[PDB]
């Protein structure tokens, strides 16, 4: 938590809300601990770092990634006078170090887990286990919490008024430019899913059947084809149907880095958002319009709110209302909105007027 001493960026805002499942009858929701996270830091120079992270299976990986990525980038590694090629290399190394050091951090616990499993009669219902093996089982559950979890991440670095985006997974970055002819919205990164052809290709080159992968859509509760952490899929993919044939890790942690974006004389804002936010909007309004809608909602709030945090939080709140109303209306799409995931929205302003 040395990051709590880091200068926060005054040109950005974050809005968020936790996952929720609606109760069948009546009003009342249930939530599991939130697993999203973010960061908005300004370094020495006119150097800025922003990120939105989406975890699953706990939030230990989400926090490990946020903390370590900060350590690998805001402690000197990023320099104003660096060439684009340098910045690409620095981001690439930061993610590689974050992934390798995370896996090294759980190694011992993985070994202890294996040893405890060897002492435990396999396949026996918890209640039928005598007291002796009960204690071991509990220790196994404690180790499981300590080593499990995964995370997707989209990061954006603003260096000498040039913008870079590093992305692993399905979070999104949008650059919204106010042109003479409306608000121009462009998604800077690309979603790493079984619908991303280049990823179906990468998975094809490893020996997996792209057709079956594409059909199924999800690889272990997650549709993201790139993730950080997640030992289940990084080590035991050999034993996972769709992945069985893989010659090397199907799910990787390498980021896709997107070309420098000049921002000189650009007026608008940058949006980083988690999968939970846009997926919820699409569950309620239908396939493919989340980007335009979210950017339009943010546009509207820019004129009414008095801080970027309020701008971001208002949009997150509107999406939550749209979503619960749809489920409550019992209407046509109610079947798609019984619950929603964590939502995070970060907005970094580039001269757009507020209030
Ligand atoms: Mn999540």
């Amino acid at each position: 938590s040395w990051t709590d001493d880091l200068p926060l960026c005054h040109l950005s805002g974050v809005g968020s809300a936790s996952n929720r499942s609606y109760s069948a009858d009546g009003k009342g929701t249930e939530s599991h601990p939130p697993e999203d996270s973010w960061l908005k830091f300004r370094s020495e120079n006119n150097c800025f770092l922003y990120g939105v992270f989406n975890g699953y299976d706990g939030n230990r990986v989400t926090n490990f990634v946020a903390q370590r990525l900060s350590a690998e980038l805001l402690l000197g590694q990023l320099n104003a006078e660096h060439a684009e090629a340098d910045v690409r290399r620095v981001l690439l190394q930061a993610f590689d170090v974050v992934e390798r050091s995370f896996l090294e951090s759980i190694d011992d616990a993985l070994a202890e887990k294996a040893s405890l499993q060897s002492q435990l009669p396999e396949g026996v219902p918890q209640h039928q286990l005598p007291p002796q093996y009960q204690k071991i089982l509990e220790r196994l559950k404690t180790l499981e919490r300590e080593i499990s979890g995964g995370a997707m991440a989209v990061v954006a670095v603003l260096l000498n008024n040039k913008l870079y985006v590093a992305n692993v997974g399905t979070n999104r970055a949008l650059l919204c430019k106010s042109t003479v002819d409306g608000l121009q919205v462009t998604q800077l990164n690309v979603d790493h899913t079984t619908e991303n052809e280049d990823e179906l290709f990468r998975l094809s080159q490893l020996g997996l059947d792209a057709g079956k992968i594409k059909q199924v859509g999800i690889i272990c509760g997650q549709e993201s084809t790139r993730r950080i952490g997640d030992y289940k899929v990084k080590y035991g993919y050999t034993d996972i149907d769709l992945l069985s044939a893989a010659k090397s890790k199907p799910i990787i942690a390498e980021p896709e880095i997107h070309g420098a974006q000049p921002l000189d004389g650009v007026t608008g804002f940058l949006v980083l958002m988690s999968e939970g936010l846009y997926k919820a909007l699409e569950a309620a309004h239908g396939p493919g319009q989340a980007n335009q809608e979210i950017a339009a909602m943010i546009d509207t709030e820019f004129a009414k709110q008095t801080s970027l945090d309020a701008v971001a939080q208002a949009v997150v709140d509107r999406v939550k209302r749209i979503h619960s109303d749809t489920f409550a209306s019992g209407g046509e799409r109610a079947r798609f909105c019984p619950r929603h995931e964590d939502m995070t929205l970060l907005v970094r302003n580039f001269g757009y007027p507020l209030g």
